Formats: C-alpha cells, sequence, structure tokens
C-alpha cells in the first residue's frame, strides 16, 4: 500500500507519505489515510456527547514542502461565526488527531483540556 499505485508521486506526496506512524507494527491510520489521499478528502459532524454534533472538514493533498501541513476547519457548535482553523505537520497532526478524539468521543464530555487550548488558539506561553 503505497503512493506509487495510486497517483504520480510529487516530492510532495513522497515527503507526507515518508512517515510511518505506529505503536506497534502496523497501523490502520496510514493507509486509511491513502485512501482519503484520493480526492475523497474528509467532511461531515462529529458526535460529541454531552453536547452536540459538530461539523469538520479535513483535507489531504499534495501542499508544498515548506507547508506540509495538514489543514482541518472546525466549525464550534456549527456556529459561521466561530470557525477554527487548525493545520500542523503531518507528523504533528495525527497527535493532535488522537487528543482530539479520545478527549471528545472517550471521554463523553464537550469540555477542552485548557493545555489543548493553547495549541488550538495559539498561544505561545
Amino acid at each position: 500500500m503505497r503512493i506509487d499505485e495510486l497517483v504520480p508521486a510529487d516530492p510532495r506526496a513522497v515527503s507526507l507519505y515518508t512517515p510511518y506512524y505506529s505503536q506497534a507494527n502496523r497501523r490502520r491510520y496510514l493507509p486509511y489515510a491513502l485512501s482519503l489521499y484520493q480526492g475523497s478528502s474528509i467532511e461531515g459532524s462529529r458526535a460529541v456527547e454531552g453536547g452536540a454534533p459538530i461539523s469538520f472538514v479535513a483535507t489531504w493533498t499534495v501542499t508544498p514542502l515548506p507547508a506540509d501541513m495538514t489543514r482541518c476547519h472546525l466549525q464550534f457548535n456549527n456556529d459561521a461565526e466561530l470557525t477554527y482553523e487548525i493545520l500542523l505537520p503531518n507528523h504533528e497532526f495525527l497527535e493532535y488527531l488522537i487528543d482530539m478524539l479520545m478527549g471528545y468521543q472517550r471521554m463523553q464530555k464537550t469540555d477542552f483540556p485548557g493545555a489543548f487550548y493553547r495549541r488550538l488558539l495559539g498561544y505561545d506561553s
């Protein structure tokens, strides 16, 4: 399962697919992202238990080398005046994504951690 079986690998594609994130041997996150990379993209409403489902959009594509970041757009309570644009390097973005899924789905509460909100706000303390 590699990008050379899909579209011709650009240097951008090569660098985004280069990091193999794994906690043991194989990891379902890499091939799931390769499937999205084809142009399916991610857009939907993720259900946060204890509150309400908020729309989120994430797109993976060949972004320039110094800009090798994944961009996610999250609206708070589907309010367009409250839009968060959170983008991070492709090796750093998955760490954010696990914390996001873990905090809202696993704990079943709509309260974000203060240290997690520091990174979302973009406050360099």
